[PDB]
C-alpha cells in the first residue's frame, strides 16, 4: 500500500509535542512539560505564548509550591545516564541555569521545592535519602528503608510515598527542621497519592484490591480514618485508582481519581466538568481550573476546565488528526459471563465494518486504558480500527481479575482476548481481523495463532515469549519467580502453553518483531521458532533488531519496532 | 538524523517506475512485451498506442514466442516464492483467460520457446534437468541435461539451446521435435553466448573466447565449426567482447546485439544500427521496423525503435530523483595480482566529494555492471551514497578468461577485486567512508568481506545471500546441486574454507542481514544457523525475513521490504 504515507504518519505521531502540568510558578504562570520526540523541556505559559525556561533538554522538574519564583531542573548526568544534576533557574531569567554544586550527581527520584528549600529524595551507592537543601547547604533528613517519594511539603511536615517493603506503597513523614522518618502502612491497601491539609493532616489515595479510598492519616499518631467530602460525586463515583491529590491555595481539596480506563476530576468533592480520558494534576491559574488531559485520539495537553478548550497542545495535521476518531469502552462478553472492559479506537481511515486489530497490551500486569497511544495512533492512521481487551490478568478492574491469570497462562486470558475479536465482528466493527501485541501480547499472538487458528487473518508478534520451559531455565531469579508464578509451578503447565510446541497448527502469516540483544527476551529461543516455522513450511516475516530500548521514543525507535508491524498489516490488508 | 520519509517516498518511486521488457512479437503484429507496472510484474500486448494485460495475477515471465503466434504461456511462480512455476497458456483474442497447463507439474522453469503447436522448455526438478516438449496430446522428456540448459531456438524440427555442462563453460546443444535426444558441441576457444537457426538449418552462435567475442556457424549434423561472414564489417570492427542476444528476423537478415566496456550496439548482418547509448536486449521486426529495449544507468529498461531511438513504452522518473544521479564512468582498478577491474561508478548528486560510498557487489556470479538501470544502486544515489560497482573476476561482459577466473575460487580472486575497488573509492577520493552491500552472490561477497577483510568496510548489507556452501548443496536442486559443483570445482574443502559461516569470530562491522523466507537458490536454513554464530560470538546484527518471497521479486511490495531495509540500515550507519 502507501508506504511513505505512514512513515509520515509515524513521524508525526512521534515528533507531536506532549505536555504535563506541573504547577503555578512565578506570578500565574503555569509551569509545563514538554516531551517531542524522547527531548524533555520545561516552559513557563502565560495566555498563548510559552517561554522555555532550560537550555539543554532535561529529565524532568521538581514540584514547585504555588507561586515560587525559580524552578529546578532535573538533568541526567550523561547520554542515558540514571544519574542527575539539579539546577536552579530563575522565571524572570528564563535560559540562565546555576548548577547546585552542593548536591553531587545521584539518582533523584522526587522533589519538592519550598522556595526556601529544595526537598528531594535521591539514591547513591549507599542509599536512598531524603535531602532538604537551603542556605545553610545540604541536609540529610532521613535514611529511608528503600526508594520513596517526596508528595508534598507544609511548613515543617513533609509527607512521602515508598516502597519500603511488604509489596504495597507505604506513607511517611519527615520534619524540615528536625528530620526524622515516621513510617504509616497501607496495610491490606497502597497509598497512591497525599497531600496535607491546612490542618496539617496527610490526605492520602488508598488503592485497594477494590475500590480506593481518600483517607485522612493524622501525621502525630498514625489513626487513619475514611476522609468526607461536602459534596458525595467523589465516593459516589467508585474510584478504583487515586492518581493525584492537592490542597488548592484557597483551601480546597482537588483529587484526581479514576475508575475504568478514564479518571474524573474532584474539588472538594464536587465533580467538575472535564474532556473524557485521563487527567494529571489540577491547578487554579487566574481563578479558573486547569490540568493535563489524555485519551486514546489526544495527545498529553493542557485544558481548562469545565470547557475542555485545549490551553497548549500539540500540532497534527487536519489529515492525520481525522484518521484518529474516537475511543470508547465496550464490555466484551468472554465465556465466564465474565466482561472484558476494551477500549477501541476507530479510524477515520477504515470503513465500518473495516479492517481491524486486536492490539494486545504487554505486561501481563498492566492496563489500557483511554490514553495516548503511538501504536494505537499509528494503527489507526494506516486505516485500522483498534481493540485494546483488558484480558484477565490485566491491572485497573481490581487485585481478583488481575490474579485470575495465575497457573493459567494461554487460557482463560487468551479466551479474553478471542472473545474481543468475535464482539469486533459481532459488534459490525471488523471486516477483517488482525492480532498484534508486544511482550506477553506478543505472546497472545503466537497462542492465539497456535490455538485459535482461523480466528485473524495475520498475527504481529514482538518481543515474545515462545517457550516458559527453556525461558524459565535461562532467566535470572526475578523472572524466573514470576514464570514460576504465572505457571502454577508445574513445568506441565509451562510446556501445553508454550506455542513452540504447537507451530504445526498456524494457518495465517505471523510477523515476528525481536530483539536481538535483549537479556529478559532473549534471540535463541526465537531463532528455534524460525526454524520451527520454516521446516514446516509456514509463511513468516522476522525482524531482529539490536539495541531495542524498551519505549518507543525516537523515530529510530520506531522505524525498528513499529513500522515493520505496520508495513507488513498494510500488505496483509491488499 | 535519518530522512526516513524522504528515503521511502525516493526509494518507492524508483521501485514504481514503469519498465519494460521486450518478448517478441504475437498474433496480428503485436509486441509482446512483459512490463513492471501497476507494481507488479505482467504480460502486456502493444499496438496501436495502447496496452492490453494478458495475466491476472503477477507473474515472473513468459516463453519466447515464435512470429505470429495466436497465444502466450504465461510462467508463474506457484510456491510464494520458491521458484516452482507453472505454465499458462493465454489466447492473444481473449487476453486475461488463463488456462493452466496442467500436464507440467511445478518445477523450476528455466527457458522456453512457445511454436504455436510445440511448447518446448527447459526445467529442473529435484533429480534432474530436462528438455521438455508440451502438445495437446501430452508432455515428453526430449532430453536429461547435464546441468542448467536453456532453449535458444527451435526452427522446424530443430531445437538449439545453451547449456552450463561444466567449467563454468557454456555448451551449444541440439535436439528434435519429432524424435528427441541430446546433441552437445563444445568449443575448445571458449562459451556459445546465444544461438539462433538459420533458415539454411545451421546455428549461428555468439562465441566468447578469452578477451573477444565472434560469430560462428554449427553445422548440427556433423558438428562441423566456422565463422560467420557477414555482408557488413561493421559488428567485426567493433570488437565487441561480449555477446548479448541475436536471432534472425522473419525475412532473414540476422539481428547482433553484442557489447564491450558495459555497453552494447546492434547489428543487423554485420551493419551498426543506431541506438541509444546503454544496453539493448533483444531485437524484433514490427511492421517492417526494428525494435529492442533500451537501458541506462539513468534509464530504466524501456522499449525503443530503431534508429531514431523513441520510446514506444517507457516509464518516467520526476526531476528530483534524476538529478539525484550526477553521472556515471566506468574505471578499470588495479587488482591484486595486477588484473583491471571494470568497475562502474555511480555518483550521487546528493553527496558530497569525498563522500559516503556503498560497494554495490552484482550476483551471479556469472553477471555484470554495465550501464544499465539498477533500482538499488539508484536508491542508493537518491539516499546520499555514491555507488561502485565492480566487475570482480567471474564476471561477464569481459571475455571468457575473467568470467572463467572465479571456477574453483570463490571468496578468493574475486574478493580482492571488490577490496581493490573500495580502496580505490578511498584512494581516488571519491570515498569519504566505505560499505558493502549485495544480494545473491554479491551478499556472500558482503560476508566473505566482513569476515575476510574486516576493517575494510564500515558496515554490510548481505540479501539472499551464500552462507555455507555445504548445507546449500544439501538443500540444491539438479540443477544448482550442479551448479555449486562447477562453481567450487568439485571440492568440499573449498566448500568449507570459502564458506563465511565457518569464520563468523572474524568479523568486526555491524551487519545487515536481508533474506526472501522462500528463497530456493540461496536458502533460508543456514542464514538461520549463521543468525545464531553471530549471537553466540557475540556479534551484533540485524536480520529481515520476508515472508512469500523468494529470488525472483514481481512486486513492488516485495521490493520495498528487501530494498527498504539495507538503505534504513546504511543511512543509519553514516550516522554512526
Ligand atoms: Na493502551
Amino acid at each position: 500500500v502507501e508506504f511513505s504515507r505512514i512513515v509520515r504518519d509515524v513521524e508525526r505521531l512521534i515528533a507531536v509535542e506532549k505536555y504535563s502540568l506541573q504547577g503555578v510558578v512565578d506570578g500565574d504562570k503555569l509551569l509545563v512539560v514538554g516531551f517531542s520526540e524522547g527531548s524533555v523541556n520545561a516552559y513557563l505559559y502565560d495566555g498563548g505564548e510559552t517561554v522555555k525556561l532550560n537550555r539543554e533538554p532535561i529529565n524532568s522538574v521538581l514540584d514547585p509550591h504555588y507561586g515560587v519564583g525559580r524552578v529546578i531542573l532535573v538533568r541526567d548526568v550523561s547520554k542515558g545516564a540514571e544519574q542527575h544534576a539539579l539546577f536552579k533557574v530563575n522565571t524572570s531569567r528564563p535560559g540562565e541555569e546555576q548548577r547546585l554544586e552542593a548536591v553531587k550527581p545521584m539518582r533523584i527520584l522526587s522533589g519538592v521545592d519550598t522556595g526556601e528549600a529544595v526537598v528531594f529524595t535521591g539514591a547513591t551507592e549507599d542509599r536512598v535519602a531524603l535531602y532538604a537543601l537551603d542556605g545553610g547547604g545540604l541536609r540529610e533528613l532521613a535514611r529511608l528503608p528503600g526508594f520513596g517519594f517526596v508528595s508534598d511539603i507544609r511548613g515543617d511536615l513533609i509527607a512521602g510515598l515508598g516502597f519500603f517493603g511488604g509489596g504495597r506503597v507505604s506513607l511517611f513523614t519527615s520534619n524540615l527542621s528536625s528530620g526524622g522518618l515516621r513510617v504509616f502502612d497501607s496495610g491490606e491497601g497502597s497509598f497512591s497519592s497525599a497531600s496535607i491539609s491546612p490542618g496539617m493532616k496527610v490526605t492520602a489515595g488508598l488503592e485497594t484490591a477494590r475500590e480506593a479510598r481518600l483517607v485522612t492519616v493524622d501525621p502525630r499518631d498514625g489513626s487513619v480514618e475514611d476522609l468526607e467530602l461536602p459534596s458525595k460525586d467523589f465516593s459516589s463515583y467508585r474510584p478504583t485508582a487515586i492518581t493525584w491529590l492537592g490542597y488548592l491555595p484557597d483551601g480546597r481539596l482537588a483529587v484526581v481519581a479514576r475508575r475504568e480506563g478514564r479518571s474524573a476530576v474532584f474539588i472538594d468533592g464536587e465533580r467538575v466538568e472535564a474532556p473524557q480520558g485521563n487527567h494529571g494534576r489540577v491547578v487554579l491559574w487566574r481563578g479558573k481550573l486547569v490540568t493535563s488531559h489524555t485519551s486514546l485520539s489526544t495527545p498529553p495537553r493542557i485544558v481548562s476546565l469545565p470547557s475542555g478548550e485545549p490551553l497548549l497542545e500539540g500540532g497534527l495535521p487536519e489529515d492525520l488528526r481525522r484518521s484518529i476518531a474516537g475511543s470508547r469502552l465496550v464490555w466484551v462478553e468472554s465465556f465466564d459471563g465474565s466482561r472484558v472492559p476494551t477500549y477501541v479506537l476507530e479510524s477515520g481511515r477504515a470503513p465500518t465494518p473495516g479492517p481491524t486489530v486486536v492490539l494486545v497490551h504487554g505486561g501481563p500486569f498492566a492496563e489500557d486504558s483511554d490514553s495516548w497511544d503511538t501504536f494505537a495512533a499509528s494503527l489507526a492512521a494506516a486505516g485500522f480500527h483498534v481493540v485494546m481487551p483488558n484480558y484477565r490478568g490485566s491491572t485497573g478492574y481490581g487485585e481478583e481479575w488481575r490474579l485470575k491469570i495465575i497457573g493459567d497462562p494461554c487460557g482463560g486470558e487468551l479466551e479474553d482476548v478471542s472473545a474481543a475479536a468475535r464482539w469486533a465482528r459481532e459488534s459490525g466493527l471488523a471486516s477483517e481481523l488482525y492480532i498484534m501485541g508486544y511482550s506477553y501480547g506478543g505472546y497472545m499472538t503466537l497462542c492465539a495463532l497456535t490455538m485459535k487458528p482461523g480466528l485473524f487473518k495475520a498475527g504481529v508478534a514482538g518481543a515474545s515469549v515462545v517457550d516458559w520451559e527453556e525461558m524459565y531455565e535461562l532467566s535470572d531469579a526475578a523472572f524466573r519467580n514470576f514464570i514460576e508464578q504465572l505457571t502454577g509451578g508445574s513445568r506441565e503447565i509451562m510446556r501445553s502453553r508454550s506455542p513452540i510446541n504447537h507451530v504445526d497448527r498456524i494457518k495465517e502469516p505471523l510477523a515476528l518483531i525481536h530483539p536481538q540483544n535483549a537479556s529478559r527476551t532473549p534471540l535463541k529461543p526465537l531463532l528455534r521458532l524460525m526454524g520451527e516455522l520454516l521446516a514446516r513450511g509456514k509463511t513468516f516475516e522476522a525482524h531482529i533488531i539490536p539495541d531495542a530500548g524498551h519505549a518507543i521514543n525516537t523515530m529510530e525507535d520506531a522505524v525498528k519496532i513499529l513500522l515493520p508491524a505496520v508495513f507488513f498489516l498494510a500488505t496483509q490488508r491488499e
